[PDB]
């Protein structure tokens, strides 16, 4: 069965801390270890995993933490197009339990709705533009309310080869807001954000650099006076590589730099790495 590639059977791994930097976090309730299983051959593809979150540690469970949720997401594919420009995702998610109504209310019932199409908004190779809408409720309160209190979120990719043989792709992120300016903004910093990263190949190892802004709001900071240290990194870099195993498993390697150069390594601001595994057959 495992030379044949009949099922295509898809595992994921994360973890939420590693070790590996040696830096953690105040409370451990709030970091374990992730497996996404998903698996298609026939019927539709779907993903399954338990997220558990002790906002109190003592709250938490070893053997399994009675405050938990669910997560279930299934991706839908329809050829209406030559290619598959239709899709559908749906994501259900539980938060708590509503098995029992015992005193103490440790058990309630919210739940988490995720509607979200897939669009392709330019159907040319040359330029390619996508979007997905994603309309989320939570609790009772907003499945009675309806789209009253329904959260709306879009993510669309824009993926334009600014040397033509390489593709970059930039990612708009869409929030609804009150979407009014104020006297009291600034207007220093936009509403919203430019995201951009690239793919690129060397050998098997794949090294994809994001950017917090595609565009910066200047050239530099262009003043005739300077400071060496910077009270936070208005435009964070973020750099993955892809590292091949000769198992057949793939690996995300997260590496984080900062704005100014380090001529010194053996000291960094921060350090964050972290490591996402892969499998796909």
């Amino acid at each position: 069965m495992e030379e044949r590639n009949d099922w295509h059977f898809n595992i994921g791994a994360m973890y939420e801390i590693e070790n590996v930097e040696g830096y953690g976090e105040d409370m451990d309730g709030l970091a374990e270890p992730s497996v996404y299983f998903n698996a298609a051959n026939g019927p539709w593809r779907i993903a399954l995993a338990y997220y558990q979150e002790g906002p109190v540690d003592y709250s938490a469970g070893k053997r399994g933490t009675w405050f938990d949720r669910p997560e279930l997401e299934v991706h839908y594919q329809f050829l209406e197009n030559d290619d598959f420009s239709f899709g559908l995702t749906g994501g259900f998610r539980n938060y708590g339990y509503h098995y029992v109504d015992e005193p103490g209310k440790d058990t309630a019932n919210m739940q988490r709705w995720k509607i979200a199409p897939d669009w392709d908004v330019k159907l040319t190779d040359d330029l390619r533009f996508n979007g997905w809408l994603s309309m989320y409720k939570f609790a009772n309160d907003l499945n009675t309310t309806g789209y009253a209190d329904t959260r709306v979120e879009t993510e669309t990719g824009l993926q334009y080869t600014f040397n033509e043989t390489v593709a970059l792709r930039v990612n708009y992120y869409l929030e609804r807001g009150f979407n009014m300016d104020d006297s009291r903004n600034n207007g220093e910093f936009s509403t919203q954000e430019i995201r951009a990263y690239l793919p690129l190949t060397l050998g098997n190892h794949s090294v994809t650099p994001y950017t917090r802004i595609g565009l910066d709001r200047w050239s530099n900071w262009d003043w005739q006076d300077d400071i060496e240290r910077e009270g936070h990194d208005f435009n964070r870099v973020g750099l993955f590589y892809g590292y091949d195993f000769q198992n057949g498993l793939s690996v995300s390697l997260e590496y984080a730099f900062e704005w100014q150069d380090h001529d010194e390594g053996d000291s960094d601001k921060f350090h964050y790495a972290g490591v996402g595994v892969n499998y796909s057959f």
